[PDB]
Parts: structure tokens; sequence; C-alpha cells
């Protein structure tokens, strides 16, 4: 069953939307599980009270920092990096969700949610999901980003969890 997960979106804590993603379990299960814990919190870490640090309209959005024992860039429920798991699936359009990374195999917590098709990245970022509902959000995000990435406003994960 390809899980399903949530997040609750604001601005300056004022209420967005929900976005829902399908996390594809039968094609990158250790990812979309990361994914997923991180979501829930069940870990005792994860998403939500974070935030959207680098939003590059036409491009994508970027999330997952988080406080750890080690640092400040969030981490994988698998201790501080994993591995690649595969690289199947591609950036093929808006709503794509996949990993950022710092290099071969230094996944941690930070993903991005593209907004258009991103294919210089097939082959480097791990794709493991893609927007189920409320790409009216996301689009919605995007005016508060930047050709810097840096946002106007600060765009929380007020809330998050699995649904399915």
């Amino acid at each position: 069953v390809n899980p399903t997960v949530f997040f609750d979106i604001a601005v300056d804590g004022e209420p967005l939307g929900r976005v829902s993603f399908e996390l594809f379990a039968d094609k990158v299960p250790k990812t979309a599980e990361n994914f997923r814990a991180l979501s829930t919190g069940e870990k005792g870490f994860g998403y939500k009270g974070s935030c959207f640090h680098r939003i590059i309209p036409g491009f994508m959005c970027q999330g997952g920092n988080f406080t750890h024992h080690n640092g400040t860039g969030g981490k994988s429920i698998y201790g501080e990096k994993f591995e690649d798991e595969n690289f199947i699936l591609k950036h093929t359009g808006p709503g794509i969700l996949s990993m950022a990374n710092a290099g071969p195999n230094t996944n941690g917590s930070q993903f991005f949610i593209c907004t258009a098709k991103t294919e210089w990245l097939d082959g480097k970022h791990v794709v493991f999901g893609k927007v189920k509902e409320g790409m009216n959000i996301v689009e919605a995000m995007e005016r508060f980003g930047s050709r810097n990435g840096k946002t106007s406003k600060k765009i929380t994960i007020a809330d998050c969890g699995q649904l399915e």
C-alpha cells in the first residue's frame, strides 16, 4: 500500500491549506518510509514545525530542516544520512517529491517539491513521491519565494501526519 501523508501549511501562522502526498513505497521503500516516519513524528523528531526555507518560483519548494543531536539541517530515521536507494523515478513535472542532498549517498530529511520538470536532477536526487492533493497550495507557496530562494514570509509545516 503506498502510504499517504499530509502537511498543513501556514504563512506567518495564517492557515494556507493542506498538501497531501503519495509515497512510492513500491519503488523506493526505504526513502518512502523515511519521509513517512518524519511526517508522523514517530521517531521523536520530524517535519512538524519545520519550514520551507528555500522556495524558487518555477523550480521547487525545499524544506525539512530541524534541530538534532549533531546539527540543524535535519536527519533521517536511519541515522544522520542514508544511501541513494535508486534512481528509477524521474523529475517529470510539477508535484514530484524528491530528496535534497549534498552529494552522493547523503540523504537526510530535507526534501523538495518540484513545480516544474527538472530533468537535470535525474540520477542525482532520489524521487520518491508526488503531490496527491493541494497543488494549488504549493502554487501559493511559490508567491512567497524569490529567485534567491529566501522566502518573504515564513512558510511552515504547522501540522503533518499520515492519512493512509
